[PDB]
This record gives structure tokens, C-alpha cells and sequence, in this order.
């Protein structure tokens, strides 16, 4: 691994602190601004919708990316959540209640078994079955997110190939003539320290760069920095124009 | 079907002529600027890379989207062709020689059978096996492109679900927070009349709009118009911002 303490400027410039981790697939070399925070584990929050989606698809809890999950009629604080969703829009708008019902149907035994097979973080689901990724005992670091994401990219996780392709479709975030981004955001607010996440990868013509970013997030006002800081580093390193 | 002549403004501004065809999947209604040209058949040229990809994958000529197809060492006029490619970059850069080798390995009997199964245009492959979509007997209209693409979107073509998801991945062209475009360009120059194509669809949160465009292309100078004129119509109908 390679440490560049100069990169810390991107976080301090915004009066916060955090970590960016990059991985070059062709050369098999990793880069970060801070090796210790790169290996520090946090609640995954909505980045857990990647493994949760995979498990639900493989077990038949979700039939495909078109199946409609009806609003239960309870008015919640996020307007985007108070409507019907399929897998694509539930990912895009990070619809917590849809995923809470997934976890209930998967069950404790099958959830635990899958995460052990995935080698996902500390593999620990202690807490409520329907909120453990929000205020329970599961933890994962930026470097661990990278390792998990590399297996998904190569279809190496122990679920069907079909499941892995459908989730990668649902992760699609941005695309143009120069690159494709597949990724997922997160915001952990229930337990200190509050942090924001962005994890995923960038597909180029002849290479792939994996990334995992997190940063302290005392208020929701700074959530855009999740993407902004990551893109600033990528542009800096000439990965994107 | 419904005719909207106001769209002609977008063509005449550039002193050229053509057709745009749109299909609203939610309501099952079609729209076009020229009912007559919408049904006129042309060579598919590089839009034929969609069915050619599906067939190559389903028969194992292509193992997956990562398999590398080596350059044959002949320097052709388009520099981007003179190098190694996989399925994703061969679609992106319209690499004719890679697909000419696909066709040779598929063979006449299996190609023909697949096109009958797909209801693809006039289903006629007469000519050279390695160039019939460029200067042989196959023909397809803008309206027939729509029908074929609808089958693909719904995984209804007579190949595996997997083959269909991989080609849809390879068609990925643009994506942002407002929409996703999966499509393929074409440029028919060997046989008159010279034309340009852009065929595919736009994915929204709650609907999908299919599109098929062609226009006269006496010179390469106007190739950028395939996308800009299509985009102009979409903007007018408030489908994209
Ligand atoms: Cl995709």
C-alpha cells in the first residue's frame, strides 16, 4: 500500500477529516491519504444495500429488478420514500423501509451465513434484524469495502452470476464517453461518529479503479462532499478528465 | 401511430432529412415525423452489432464481456480498430473486423436461423457472410428496430437471459441522475443511400421511451447529428431536461 499524507488537504480544506482509498486493478497497487483511517471500521449504513440486494435476489425474496414493492402507507420524513419502488429506484433513493422488509424475510440464520461466506467486514449482525447495519454491531473499513467490491466485479461471490449482474446494474450511477461509475452512498446518523460514505469503482477502456471514501458528517448539509472530494482526488491523479 | 410534423424543424435546420420514431412503453403509443420513411427499409450497418453480439454469446463464440479479441495486424483507416478489444470496447468503437470474425465462426446456417427467430427485418443474409449487414441483402425499418429492441428490453428474444443482460450492459452509452441511455450507432456507406442510425432506449424512474432514428449522410461531417437531433426531439417532448 502507499500513503500520501498530502492528500489530507482535501478533507481539511472543508474543515472535516476522512479517508480516500484507491485500487489500480491492472497493477494491483493501493493508495490512500491515511493508512490507519483506511483500516478503521464503521457502520456501513446504506452501503449495506449492496450485500442486502445480493442475498435477497439469490434467495428469491426479490424476483427481479422490475418487481414492485408497494408503499405501506406510513408517511415517513423522506418524501421520496412515500411511494412504490422497484430495485432500481429503491437503490437510487436509498429507500430504507424496503430493505428493512428484505432483511425480515431473509431471516437471521440465512443473513449470518451469507455474510460469513462474503467475508464482509466483521461478519456480525448483532442487534435488531431490521436495523443492525444502522445501529447494531456490523462494522467494515474502507479497505474491506474494496476487497468485497473486487469479488463482485469479477463475479466471484458465492451467489449466482445472475444475482451479481443485477446488483451491478442497480449500482449504475454515471456514464459518459470517458468512464462509467457504479457505486453506492451511505450516511450513518444513529451512532457516533456520524459519517458519510461513497464506495464503488470506475470502469475505463483498459482498466478499473476501485474506491472507498468516508468522512465525518456532523450535519446533512455536507453530504455532497462524498462525491465532490472523491472526484477531486480522481481528477488530481488523472484517472478522470 | 401518430404523426408530428413539427419535429421536421430539427432536421431542416441542418438542411438534411430523416425520421425519428418514438415509443411510449407505459401507454403503448408510437410517434414519428414521417409515417412513410418510418416503414422504409435500409441496411442496418453497425446497428447489426446488437443481434450479432446476442448470437455470438449464446453460441459461445464469445465467452464473456472480458474475453480479448486480438488485432489481426492489418492497419485499417480507423485507428481505434488497430488494437486489441473486448465486447465492451468493440461496441463502443464500432470495430467492424472483430464482428466480421464473429460472423465467420457463427456460420450461415446458425445466423439465418437466429434472425428468423428474432423476426429481424427481412431476415435475408444473402451476400458475403462477413459483410452482409454492410453490403448484402438484409434490410430493416425504423419501426422494425423498435419492435426488436422491445423484445430485448423484456428479455423475450430466443436466447438466454444472460446473453441479453450482457448485450444491454455493452449498449450502455450515457447515465446521470435524470436518465439512462442504452443504444447503438450505425453508418451505412458501402451501398446507397448513405445514412446514419441511432437506435435504443431511455430509462426513467417510471417509464421507458424506445427510439430509432435515421438520416441521410452524404459526408462524415454530419455524424454528430445522429445524437443531437434525437436529443432535440426528446427535449421538445419533455422526456429529458
Ligand atoms: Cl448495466
Amino acid at each position: 500500500w502507499q500513503e500520501n499524507k498530502s492528500w489530507n488537504a482535501h478533507f481539511s480544506e472543508h474543515k472535516t477529516q476522512g479517508v480516500v482509498v484507491l485500487w489500480n486493478e491492472n497493477t494491483q497497487q493501493g493508495f490512500t491519504n491515511d493508512l490507519k483511517r483506511a483500516n478503521q471500521a464503521f457502520l456501513p449504513a446504506s452501503t449495506f444495500k449492496i450485500p442486502n440486494s445480493l442475498i435477497a435476489l439469490d434467495l428469491g425474496v426479490v424476483k427481479d429488478e422490475h418487481q414492485v414493492f408497494k408503499w405501506d402507507g406510513q408517511t415517513r420524513d423522506i418524501a421520496a420514500w412515500n411511494r412504490d419502488h422497484d430495485l432500481i429506484t429503491a437503490m437510487k433513493y436509498s429507500v430504507v423501509p424496503v430493505y428493512q422488509e428484505f432483511a425480515r424475510q431473509i431471516g437471521e440464520a440465512r443473513m449470518s451465513k451469507m455474510l460469513h461466506a462474503f467475508d464482509y467486514g466483521n461478519e456480525d449482525i448483532s442487534g435488531n434484524l431490521d436495523s443492525f447495519w444502522l445501529d447494531g454491531g456490523i462494522r467494515i473499513s474502507a479497505t474491506q469495502q474494496i476487497a468485497f467490491l473486487r469479488k463482485l466485479y469479477h463475479n466471484k461471490l458465492h451467489v449466482s452470476e445472475r444475482s451479481q449482474r443485477i446488483v451491478k446494474q442497480a449500482m449504475l450511477t454515471e456514464a459518459n464517453a470517458d468512464y462509467i461509475i457504479r457505486a453506492k452512498t451511505g450516511y450513518s446518523v444513529r451512532i457516533e461518529p456520524k459519517i458519510g460514505w461513497w464506495v464503488g469503482w470506475i470502469e475505463l477502456d483498459d482498466n478499473v479503479w476501485f474506491f472507498a471514501t468516508n468522512m465525518d458528517m456532523p450535519t446533512a448539509e455536507g453530504l455532497g462532499l462524498r462525491q465532490t472530494i472523491t472526484k477531486a482526488v480522481l481528477k488530481q491523479e488523472k484517472i478522470i478528465p
